[PDB]
């Protein structure tokens, strides 16, 4: 037996620093849903482990010229960690390097908008160029938008990437304070999970707004053959089974949400 | 190359007899999402099937005496079938059987109830008993409720296993013409898929009410083993990323819906 590194992002409510972090070693400088979640996978297969914060601060994209894999995609690919327990999204292009249990959160691709903002749909978006809207770099929503064949993402797509000043940000924070500082002039695609959570933060002045664009789900990550992936499967399969995923949801994003 | 058995069963609006299958013969014979669905995969993995009726009518469940699967599980486990394309639940149970793709499509156990009856939860369902409701046998749902250590689904069941005459259903025909016939005396729990297809069916006598039990998906199922998954598993994913998964779930539940 050996400690299984575990890749994670800084990413609220999933991943956070605990107030009083520099009080505390290791793993319990952290809290929130995935720390909690990957508490509960360890205890369920029977290993101990170490959660480290991913290098690049980045999800996982590979690079076009160099078809290098960054975040904590390229943490397992290049076998830097051992396994990934964050929002990382199932896609089919990191499913061709790496694996992934089924899922253990359901979500969308959706808008935020500052509150008073007049679009209510990517199809408002897309006929428009006074309010800029753009992505996260380096992960799934942005490769959505460079891949989609739909008219309306696609019109959208041709829009963000020539759009000036660049509509792309490093981090959902670094999204959620331009919409919040943009006085409505920037409307921020991200998953419906963190615009659901930014929805009940203070100062209670965004919205999510339409449908979502697509369904999919969060996975835990293993590099390809890794012997960890049969338990970590079976596990999240349980812990759904039990009802326990819900009570996390609950807790980091409704049990103590600050907007009534 | 060999023809792929395919098993699933006849439930709408999955597959169906079309109204003029005497005429026809084969694949030809049926229509329906998982039929769509079923073209789509074989081309983008590259085979050729035959789409055959799950002998038995049911979705699968272990027998407790006897250990023996029943339903399109048992066809995977006994090898009567290549792979099952259905409305199949993936399960930790079944996961320990048989294996899944990533979910094509998602969904959690709901009430369905004829117009008019005054319950709006299955907190409502658990504390009273003038209004009797049950599941489908052999499926998820059933075995949600024998499992479930939550208080309100644990009263539930204990309730439904002694109940009198019994609450259990074959299909999901059955269930909602039990709902339909018994004048607002019966309420049955069913996944919120099947729920939102019949609310939109005349005569419009049912809806769906209050929030799913849980959230959970389908998945194309296999062998244990078998040389298929991989290929399967990335063209369910290419399919929903397409927004092909939504087009038929759309084409199949609203574009032809009869409630207006
Ligand atoms: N879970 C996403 C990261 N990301 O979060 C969003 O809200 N959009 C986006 O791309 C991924 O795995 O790449
Ligand atoms: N998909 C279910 C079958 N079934 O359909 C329902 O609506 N409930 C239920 O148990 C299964 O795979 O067992």
């Amino acid at each position: 037996n050996k400690t299984v590194v575990v890749t994670t992002i800084l990413e609220s409510p999933y991943v956070m620093m605990k107030k009083n972090h520099e009080m505390l070693e290791g793993n319990e400088r952290y809290e929130g849903y995935c720390v909690d979640l990957a508490a509960e996978i360890a205890k369920h297969c029977g290993f101990k482990y170490k959660l480290t914060i991913v290098g690049d601060g980045k999800y996982g994209a590979r690079d076009a010229d160099t078809k290098i894999w960054n975040g904590m995609v390229g943490e397992l690919v290049y076998g830097k960690a051992d396994i990934a327990i964050a929002p990382l999204t199932i896609t089919l292009v990191r499913e061709e390097v790496i694996d992934f249990s089924k899922p253990f959160m359901s979500l969308g691709i959706s808008i935020m908008i500052k509150k008073g903002t007049p679009i209510e749909s990517a199809e408002d978006l897309s006929k428009q160029t006074e309010i800029a809207y753009g992505t996260t770099d380096s992960g799934s929503t942005k490769e959505f938008f460079r891949r989609s064949k739909i008219a309306v993402f696609d019109k959208m797509w041709t829009y963000m990437r020539s759009a000036e000043p660049s509509v792309f940000v490093r981090t959902t924070a670094e999204g959620v304070a331009r919409v919040r500082k943009s006085k409505g002039k920037y409307a921020y695609l991200l998953e419906s999970t963190m615009n659901e959570y930014i929805e009940q933060r203070k100062p209670c002045d965004t919205m999510k707004v339409g449908g979502n664009l697509d369904s999919k789900g969060y996975g835990i990550a293993t590099p390809k053959g890794s012997s960890l992936g049969n338990a970590v499967n079976l596990a999240v399969l349980k812990l759904n089974e039990q009802g326990l995923l819900d009570k996390l949801k609950n807790k980091w994003w409704y049990d103590k949400g600050e907007c009534g």
